[PDB]
């Protein structure tokens, strides 16, 4: 497994616009629009990053369309966390599959979100896989979205994909 299949059933593939986990116009795999209520919105900065990668887009998209996004989003994913110095060096210091559970949380709810677990980063740098685990199940994140919350946990704290078989 990886990454892109992780995230692909964490976020699903929807062509259609469609509303976060906090009710934010979505679209594709997990790409949000805009946190505005506006729907015309979503579809102005939907059109926006479609003729963009004379046609138009009411909600609709394409696969693979939704691909290049999901592409990016999870690019970008890496990025912040290379470009943050909370998120680099735990990164830095995970192996392929855990790095993996770390992009994921990044790409919920980006760079900085993820850079707010302190505590959990310091258990994961120190390869403390299920004290790390545990302090995870502590915060909104679980809270909020816990089978989500329940698979990225599960894969930092075995190294394995046992949560997406």
């Amino acid at each position: 497994m990886n990454i892109f299949e992780m995230l692909r059933i964490d976020e699903g593939l929807r062509l259609k616009i469609y509303k976060d986990t906090e009710g934010y116009y979505t679209i594709g795999i997990g790409h949000l629009l805009t946190k505005s209520p506006s729907i015309n919105a979503a579809k102005s900065e939907l059109d926006k990053a479609i003729n963009a990668a004379g046609a138009n887009t009411n909600g609709v998209i394409t696969k693979d369309e939704a691909e290049k996004l999901f592409n990016q989003d999870v690019d970008a994913a890496v990025r912040g966390i290379l470009r943050n110095a909370k998120l680099k060096p735990v990164y830095d210091s995970l192996d392929a599959v855990r790095r993996a559970a770390l992009i994921n949380m990044v790409f919920q709810m980006g760079e900085t979100g993820v850079a707010g677990f302190t505590n959990s980063l310091r258990m994961l740098q120190q390869k403390r896989w299920d004290e790390a685990a545990v302090n995870l199940a502590k915060s909104r994140w679980y809270n909020q979205t816990p089978n989500r919350a329940k698979r990225v946990i599960t894969t930092f704290r075995t190294g394995t994909w046992d949560a997406y078989k």
